[PDB]
RNA sequence: CGGCCAACUACGUGCCAGCAGCCGCGGUAAUACGUAGGGUCCGAGCGUUGUCCGGAAUUACUGGGCGUAAAGAGCUCGUA
RNA sequence: GGGAGACUGGAAUUCCUGGUGUAGCGGUGGAAUGCGCAGAUAUCAGGAGGAACACCGGUGGCGAAGGCGGGUCUCUGGGCAGUAACUGACGCUGAGGAGCGAAAGCGUGGGGAGCGAACAGGAUUAGAUACCCUGGUAGUCCACGCCGUAAACGGUGGGUACUAGGUGUGGGUUUCCUUCCUUGGGAUCCGUGCCGUAGCUAACGCAUUAAGUACCCCGCCUGGGGAGUACGGCCGCAAGGCUAAAACUCAAAGGAAUUGACGGGGGCCCGCACAAGCGGCGGAGCAUGUGGAUUAAUUCGAUGCAACGCGAAGAACCUUACCUGGGUUUGACAUGCACAGGACGCCGGCAGAGAUGUCGGUUCCCUUGUGGCCUGUGUGCAGGUGGUGCAUGGCUGUCGUCAGCUCGUGUCGUGAGAUGUUGGGUUAAGUCCCGCAACGAGCGCAACCCUUGUCUCAUGUUGCCAGCACGUUAUGGUGGGGACUCGUGAGAGACUGCCGGGGUCAACUCGGAGGAAGGUGGGGAUGACGUCAAGUCAUCAUGCCCCUUAUGUCCAGGGCUUCACACAUGCUACAAUGGCCGGUACAAAGGGCUGCGAUGCCGUGAGGUGGAGCGAAUCCUUUCAAAGCCGGUCUCAGUUCGGAUCGGGGUCUGCAACUCGACCCCGUGAAGUCGGAGUCGCUAGUAAUCGCAGAUCAGCAACGCUGCGGUGAAUACGUUCCCG
RNA sequence: UCGAAGGUGGGAUCGGCGAUUGGGACGAAGUCGUAACAAGGUAGCCGUACCGGAAGGUGCGGCUGGAUCACCUCC
């Protein structure tokens, strides 16, 4: 490390002992050092009580730090300038050491500005304590095709539908497929040739409706963590499709 | 003879010499250092030191307190 | 869930055994030690063992305190309510004393799954005897005993009586709604919380569970350290515990609360702050400034933003304040008290580097009292870029053109202080609206000013020329003309003015019409209280100190330009989006009298001669530019790039270009191949790039500064990170 | 016989010195580190135990005289 000294006015060996003093805390700096320059001063005025004024600059890494004291004479004033240039690259550190206790820690305990913001639902929390099925629509169940049934989603602005197709007479539900388009979920997995003839790009879910109970279809809902779940009940052996509400209830649209 | 505490100016000196009961005054322009004027309190006396009481409700009987300032035993039973 | 003893239940972790089964498992902010390939992890079945008891489960119960919940049984302590049968003050407190007393720790004997001091490696770090990771011994567990400490806290000793209430919750008795289901409600006793009177307190706060009002008993305190330490003593296997000083030293140590400041605290916002981009710096040569070194001197000031092309808008001499040497002293220059005068003053010669000295010619007008000049003699005195911007004024920077900073009265608090200035919304804004123990006001914001973008009226010279005539190429050049520009006077025009929608029908906000311009249109001038003892005793002034035969003053020469290096600001380049040559088109602004200076002529070219016309909308700076467009050539090379350095020859200014000017001509032809870590500027006529002009100025170090125009981009998803 | 003084002996108790050695107080500027105070960058402190140049670290139990927890849609 190499060190320039703009002393002033007369201040003998000043220079050499700033010099030594400084250069000691390249070691200090956990990035290396540029530049680092010292400028002495004493105060003309007698009636000054610490006459000698002393800055250093320092540029770590690009980050510039500086400190600037007073003092009676130019060996105390070195040494406390040592001292502050100190005390400030130990605040300057910025590596993993001196920055893992302000990182934020934990899952739900403890909060900080850079924390992970807590990821919510659209609906209302309503935990499964008195959840509950308050919403059972039955819309529609007179046949239609894969556009007729398209229609009549677009204008309900619902993501999914479930109504009876022409050509199978079964049960099944239409909702968007994503970037794929849409996709068509039946009771009974069937080609595209049975199914009635449509326009719109759709895919058909191969897999089939399960059968399974209430309590069977609301624990897999939520460890599948699906919009719906679309299933032929157990009980009543016929299409039935469960989303979770906009109160937090489950909605069963039932025939 | 800065304030407690009656009684201010000039010169000499400058973090020196020094003063001081406490706070604190000496860093070329000090009512706090030294000397001169001026002033005030006492007066055959005036100050300093040493000892005791008061102010000290600062051992609180008259006349104190214990959550955080010092102060409730770690908690019960029980002798005088 | 009060305590002790005995028996016993399940989930899960670990290990072992046996199947299926592969190449990873494990761990972190990221990894590595580690485990596995000899079959791990994963999955199933079986077995062994130890510890703790998910849900119930809480500011809910019990206990004097420590503390106490898997289930069942046995033994046992306490409490509450009702009846009030019974005894009849037998009550309260308690020095010493005895007993109980979390965890850790000690002794003997067992047990040991998980966790885990110590101890190993792995990782981070400048260093890690730590935080994080992989293992892991005591210990945690049981039996019998020791110790006797805790933030053993409600930091609140025990008993009693009284002093507004309101509302949760646990236990028990009873009256009335009455279904008598129901926290129905009431009454009452005993607990356990929250809010709140009076009252108390320094305040925070306590407030029927007192820290209120009083009575009885006990313990404890007398400033902070030294110190709960030493000595002595008691207890203990030991660790150590209990009792417990002094010397010396300090003028304080402390408790609560207020205003700031700060935070690797939170929330809401801003800014080329970041993000997306464009061009750079840091690499090379040169110009400039600074540090350091050097020197006789390298005059002085300025040191992050906010010093470092700054004071310096012009250092050969002068400037100049520094050095060497030579002179000078009421002085280089002022004004007053005096003595003598008619000269001071000039003009030539000589000596000297010059200052200066000397020589030669010239000599006052008033008016008799003297005045103007200087001489010397003097005497007050001048004169200091000598010191102190921590004694100052004045001037300036900066936070920051950010939105904030205060005051009057009122109110609250013992007081510092608080409210207003906070809260919701909105804005560029403490801008505004709605609320509100506040009601108002002031400096700040905005507006009033300049410029710019549109139009109308007025207006025609040196400015335009559209329609008319003369023109000679040379063109508004000339007579003429207000028509279009332009010049400069007045005025209009943007005011959420209008419409639609959000909006508390409020501020305000989104979109639309109109218009040249739409929402402070674009840019300026303007910089609140103050901060940083910021800068300036070198623009100037100035208190105090200092010099005064000198730190004043005159002159010559030199220095401020020195250079083994370091930092900063810029310019030119590294080339084909280019170099060179030829042709050719478009600006704005500004300057000019002892200055701009044209035509012509002479030089290759700086330039020389010469002087037309101009104090200038006229003449000159050329009629003005360069980038630009067209044509030719060069052909990816240290080159026809780049220009440094050096040799020779000249011009101009200046008394004088050696130290130390600029420019011109010929030759010479270095580094340099787009530049590490890092870092800067910029949101539109902007960045980038091209040229012109001005101040300072005899000449210039100007590539710097201040303005003017030409051509003119990319990007902004959005505030997580950096700075303010 | 008692009896002062004196002699002998083993102890008590109060002080002084003591080679070496422990800690304490203060000292602008020395050396090594950042422990605490803003969540002080690993929350702090109390009792106890072990370890470490040093502040300190860790294990068990306890206390708050520890900071923050944006947004949060149903109603």
């Amino acid at each position: 490390m190499d060190v320039d000294v703009s002393t002033d006015g007369e201040l003998p060996g000043a220079a050499e002992y700033a010099r030594e003093k400084i250069g000691r805390l390249s070691r200090r700096a956990h990035r290396p050092v540029l530049h680092a320059r010292v400028r002495l001063t004493r105060h003309g005025d007698p009636a000054v009580e610490r006459p000698v004024i002393a800055q250093a600059n320092l540029d770590v890494n690009g980050r510039q730090v500086r400190a600037q004291v007073e003092g009676v004479n130019a060996r105390e004033a070195v040494d406390r300038l040592e001292a502050r240039l100190r005390s400030r690259l130990e605040r300057i550190a910025e590596h993993w050491e001196a920055r893992r206790g302000g990182v934020p820690a934990e899952a739900g305990r403890e909060w900080r500005h850079e924390s992970e913001p807590a990821r919510r639902p659209g609906y209302f929390p309503r935990p499964p304590e008195e959840r509950r099925i308050i919403r059972r629509k039955s819309f529609s169940m007179v046949p239609c095709t894969v556009d007729e049934a398209a229609l009549e989603m677009e204008m309900l602005d619902y993501d999914f539908h479930l109504f009876t197709e022409k050509g199978t007479g079964f049960a099944a539900v239409l909702y968007k497929g994503g970037p794929t388009g849409y996709r068509l979920v039946l009771v009974i997995p069937v080609p595209a040739d049975e199914l009635s003839p449509f326009e719109k790009p759709i895919t058909i879910s191969t897999h089939p409706a399960p059968c399974l109970t209430q309590r069977d279809a609301v624990e897999r809902l939520g460890l599948l963590g699906l919009p719906f779940l679309f299933y032929i009940d157990a009980a009543e052996g016929r299409a039935s499709v469960i989303y979770r509400r906009y109160d937090g209830h489950y909605g069963l649209i039932t025939p």
